[PDB]
Formats: structure tokens, sequence, C-alpha cells
């Protein structure tokens, strides 16, 4: 991922998400796209983005469904253009071995989210963190997602994935995440508001990868 | 909900889709859409949906993310005219307060998904399921999601939510369960498979209805 940065793209809007994206194009490889904004301009704003940034796109969708709908959502995610799928590990390995076979068809990725960045995650999510990662292991995954807010949890997830899985993490800046330190333990920082919000995008991402670079 | 019976549309074609919602309408006045059919077809199926059948939709989106993306999902979805959306619980009370907070500002409703229907439930969300259904309680939730692939499972959670609350029941037909044990616990049943695969879906729909006079 060029510079370790991945732009978390939650504008809902096609004209600010295109502007933003251009204005710090130069700095990242690879823009997380979600819900947000595929739900408010449609599926055909991957492609759209592919072809007109030359980026890779991970489709942050968070998959959490029976293994039948799984794969459903995949498939039309990966014909979509996508290069991979955020899918949750919650709902088991069933749920997570569906979007695998799917993403081994169409030879796409699959990153398994692990324990997540926000305050409600210490409810039910980090419980289960561990064992979810240590699912993911045996089914095979090698790109995992876990939180920048929690390092310590990070340096475990990384723990039980090895040095070779790819790890991605969210929550630096608007969450209080700090991207030095979430580069201790994952590949590359997801960042989002403290971009897409900022008054200059462009001088917003130098300046996190000036800090990255330093370390 | 007529009939007691929502049909979880998830083929991912229009002209399908249309075709057997069409068929079945005498038998439902609810229509689950979920991903499969949202993103293959448009966020703007939902509003057509609305207008052609005269039906309630439920936005089976699983939301689970952290509070702020949750709250950028729900405002879409109600925003393309959705009269309820799904959230799941294992992310935690704040990431469902989010979606709350939509559903109070936009006059619609949040379903909690409390425990799955797949056999990979068992793994994680089944252990955290009671919890989360008292969650919903003390968040105010009035309307749940829960297995009937587990009429045990349904009864708990049944016990938990009250006899006033709104618990809806999938995993019917495909995946095993009964309409009829089902619905000693649930107020309705969904069912996809069983309806929209069939050589003729309104003759489906009407031997469900059949078996649910009955109780
Ligand atoms: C894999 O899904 C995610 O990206 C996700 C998981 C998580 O635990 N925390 C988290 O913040 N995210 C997403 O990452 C992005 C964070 O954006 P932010 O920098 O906080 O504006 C946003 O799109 C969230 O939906
Ligand atoms: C709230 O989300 C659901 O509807 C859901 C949760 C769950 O635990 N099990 C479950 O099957 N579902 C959904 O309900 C539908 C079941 O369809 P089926 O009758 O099995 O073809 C399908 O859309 C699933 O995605």
């Amino acid at each position: 991922v060029m510079n370790r940065l991945i732009l978390a793209m939650d504008l809902m809007n096609r004209d600010d998400a295109l502007r933003v994206t251009g204005e710090v194009r130069e700095y990242i490889d690879t823009v997380k796209i979600g819900y947000p904004l595929v739900l408010s301009e449609g599926m055909d704003i991957i492609a759209e983005f592919r072809k007109r940034f030359g980026c890779r796109i991970i489709a942050d969708f968070k998959v959490a469904d029976i293994p039948e709908t799984n794969e459903k959502i995949c498939r039309a995610t990966f014909k979509a253009g996508a290069d991979a799928i955020i899918v949750h590990g919650f709902p088991g390995a069933d749920s997570v071995r569906a979007c695998l076979n799917v993403a081994e068809e169409m030879g796409r990725e699959v990153f398994l989210l692990t324990e997540m960045s926000h305050p409600g995650a210490e409810m039910f999510i980090q419980g289960a963190a561990d064992e979810i990662a240590r699912m993911g292991v045996d089914l095979g995954v090698k790109n995992y997602v876990g939180p920048s807010t929690r390092p310590e949890r990070l340096s475990r997830l990384r723990e039980i994935i090895g040095q070779d899985s790819f790890l991605i993490s969210p929550g630096v800046g608007a969450q209080g995440g700090d991207p030095g330190e979430t580069l201790r333990f994952a590949d590359a920082i997801i960042v989002g508001r403290s971009i897409y919000l900022a008054d200059n995008p462009a001088a917003a991402a130098a300046g996190i990868i000036e800090s990255i670079k330093d370390l």
C-alpha cells in the first residue's frame, strides 16, 4: 500500500468523494469504499474510482450474514470491480469460508475484521477477538483488520496472525489512534475524517505520510 | 404483518424479484430487502417496491459498524424509503444507539439481530446473544430478530424481550426451521428460498399460510 496509508472514503456525495480522492491520490494507492458512499451513489462508483484513480479498492462491507447470503454479497461486490472485501469474523467459520470461496472463484481477497475500534467493541467483540483471529489463521485468511485505538490488542492480533499476514488498522486520527504507534504492528493505516473533513486533505495526507516516513 | 409472513427477497435480478414479489403479494404485507438485491440493482429498488406493491420494507443490512458510520448507513437507508432496518447487536451498545438515534430522527424503526440462524452462529454469537438481547431491552429496542433453526433459543429470546416486543424469525424452510414451531415464539416468520426458488411461489406462500392459519 503506497505510503502505508489507505483512504477511508466515507463522503456520501459523488462530487465531494471524487474531489477529495483526486486531491490525495498522489499519497495513496488504495481507497476503502463503504456503504455510506455506495448506498448513496450506487455500486458503479467502485469501477469509476478504479478507472479514474487507478487505485485498488477495498469494499468495506462488514459482511456479516449466513453463508448463502454472504456468497451473494461477495459475488455482487467483486462483479462491481472491488479488489477485496472486509468480512466480519463474529458470525463464525462457515460465514467466513463462504466469502473465501467466492474470492477464490473470482481471484479476489478477503480481509477479516477481528476486533473493532470503537468503545462498544469492548462489550462482545473483544472477548471473542483472539479466537476470531485464530479461526482466520485456520481458514487460511491472510489479510486482517484490527483497531488503532488499542495498540496492545493490535500487538496480540499480530502475534496470532504472524509476520507474513497483512494487517490494516482503522481508528487513526478522529477516533484517537496514532499513525506511528499503529504502524508498529499494522502494515497500513486506514484514515477517513482526518483527511476527508480537513480544510486541505492533501496537506492532511502529506502530514500523516511525513510522520510515517520518519518511522 | 399480513399472515405473519415476511418475504425475504434475495433474488439478484430486478425482473425476477418483481415477478415473484407480485405473485405472492396477496399473501404478505412486508418484504425484507437485503444487499443481494440492493447491491445488484441499486437502492432505488426500495422505493420502487414500496410504490408498486404498497408493502412495508425492512432493509436487512445487518448494520455492524462503528457509531458514526452506522449513522450514515441508516440515514441513507431511510432516505431510500425503508420502513425499518436490521442492526447487529454484537458491535455493542453505542453502535446500536447510533441507529436508534437516526430512526428516532426520521420516524423509522430498528430491528435488533440477537442470535443468527446458521451453524456458525454457535461459535461466538450464541454465547453473547442473551446479553445482546438484554442490551436491546435496556436501550429501548422493541423489534428483534432471532433464529427459527433453534426454537429453544427463540423461546429464551422471547423470555428476555417480553410479550410486547415484536420478534421476527428467519431460517424457515431452506435452513430447516418450521413455521408453526417458530410462531410459538416469534410474531412473524421470514421466508426466502422456500418461496422465491419454488416452481410456483404463490402456491409455496399459500401452503405456508394455510399451515399458519391452522395455528
Ligand atoms: C473493516 O471495517 C472498517 O474499516 C472499520 C472497522 C473498525 O473497527 N473501525 C473502523 O473505523 N472502521 C471503518 O474505518 C473508517 C474509519 O474512518 P475514520 O478515520 O474514523 O473517519 C470508517 O470507514 C469505519 O467505518
Ligand atoms: C436480520 O437478518 C436476517 O434476515 C438473517 C439473519 C439470520 O440469522 N438468518 C437469516 O437467514 N437471515 C436472512 O433471512 C433470509 C433467510 O432466507 P431463506 O429462507 O433461508 O432463503 C436471508 O435473507 C438471510 O440473509
